[PDB]
């Protein structure tokens, strides 16, 4: 089974938040240059996650996408406060391959279907932020701060039913940690959906990616661990290929 | 708290009295099919009101409660022939989430407390039918025909004391009409109770719902205006959300898909 390695860039005001340690780049915190550089060294897909809280949010995300679409030739996902079909449509028409939704999907699951009905399920990504609460995995919205009371197991099933193309499974229990992906969470979700599962949060070293794929993840997404160069993308892919993981190195 | 939209279905011998205008249904007068359909287009809670007379048929209604409970994944309230704890108790054990009482409560207020102690206050709904009489809000029993002489103010307060979970506030002054909920009555009752208030009678158009919620209603119940499709449920929820009301959209579009059947 083919496995995907994704890099995610957190953005604010058109800049990579907390930047990156790639001194070779003209601008360590330029999302476009960093994204191009990742696409050239072996990343399979890019996520651009906006946390801009300004009145300029829509215009900027749209500006960024159009620029990114020029320079970058691997799949692009945009996410972060995308709340309705018209916003999602604008971003896709401007060049995003996939749009990622979360809080708006949870509150209005019809939105998944609206996007999928026009652009295809493959254009739709649902980010599910989950956390253990009193012995059960629960869904959290608004940047991980609202306990919805919705069970992870129920929401995964509804997400597929509504027409989502893939699920990013972010463990709030691994937020900021470097101990490993939440493989218990990934194993919990795996039998519940036929969609691709993208693991997010907890990655600290190359072996963690192997564990995530053994747990049934189809893809593994990371951010700071890459930007900080704690893990080198090419080294990661060589490692995974060495131990029998079907990763794409057939690049050039 | 999200403002709530309830649909009430009036039943006679297992049939929806006067049916519905949803021709997509195989049987627009089947309460199970209609109830399930409402739950999959945006209704938040359902009430089933049985007006079947015979003792012989209060077993048939029980079997119906089981089947709607199993089939429908939103809260179910049942009312109609409840006159004691036993009948109330059985409906809940059959799968009703809540029981709704009116005349039975007024003619025995301890019945409220009885149900509550066994099943929690949340399973107890008191329907209050009221009407202006000489510039006073008075309580009516027996389908709004009998003036009990009890002030709405006093009855609202007793009903909460006895341990009801919520109050449905039905305006007899508004029955048959489509000129709106009795927002004056709703405003009258709001400061008197901490319980959820469900508005009933008078709704004719979507804006009437907005008015009720501005009046302090926690929920709005309607029947004929939904069954006739004078008001579309999804359109109602979208209108309320548009003008800033906190309503639940999770149930919207549950029947729709991302493919294209021609």
């Amino acid at each position: 089974l083919a496995k995907r390695i994704d890099a995610a860039l957190i953005l604010k005001d058109g800049r990579v938040v907390k930047g990156s340690n790639f001194e070779n780049l003209r601008d360590s915190g330029d999302p476009v240059e960093l994204g191009k550089f990742y696409s050239e060294i072996g990343i399979d897909e890019l996520s651009f996650w906006d946390i801009t809280a300004s009145v300029e949010k829509r215009k900027t995300m749209l500006e960024l996408v159009e620029k990114v679409a020029e320079q970058i030739d691997i799949p692009i996902t945009v996410g972060g406060g995308i709340y309705d079909f018209e916003t999602a449509s604008e971003l896709i028409l401007r060049g995003a391959d996939k749009v990622e939704i979360n809080t708006a999907a949870v509150e209005n699951p019809s939105l998944i279907t609206q996007i999928a009905q026009t652009f295809g399920s493959q254009a739709v990504v649902v980010y599910i932020a989950a956390k253990r609460v009193d012995g059960e995995f629960m869904v959290f919205t608004y940047s991980g701060t609202k306990n919805t009371g919705i069970l992870l197991r129920d929401w995964v099933v509804e997400v597929e039913k509504r027409g989502a193309g893939e699920i990013v499974l972010g463990s709030i229990d691994r937020l900021g940690t470097k101990s490993g992906y939440d493989t218990e969470m990934i194993r919990f979700v795996r039998p519940l959906t036929t969609l691709p599962i993208i693991a997010h949060r907890g990655a600290g070293k190359t072996e963690h990616f192997l564990e995530a794929f053994l747990a049934g993840a189809d893809a593994a997404k990371a951010d700071s661990v890459f930007h900080s160069r704690e893990i080198d993308v090419r080294e990661l892919k060589e490692y995974l290929k060495k131990h029998g993981v079907n990763v794409r190195l057939e690049g050039l």
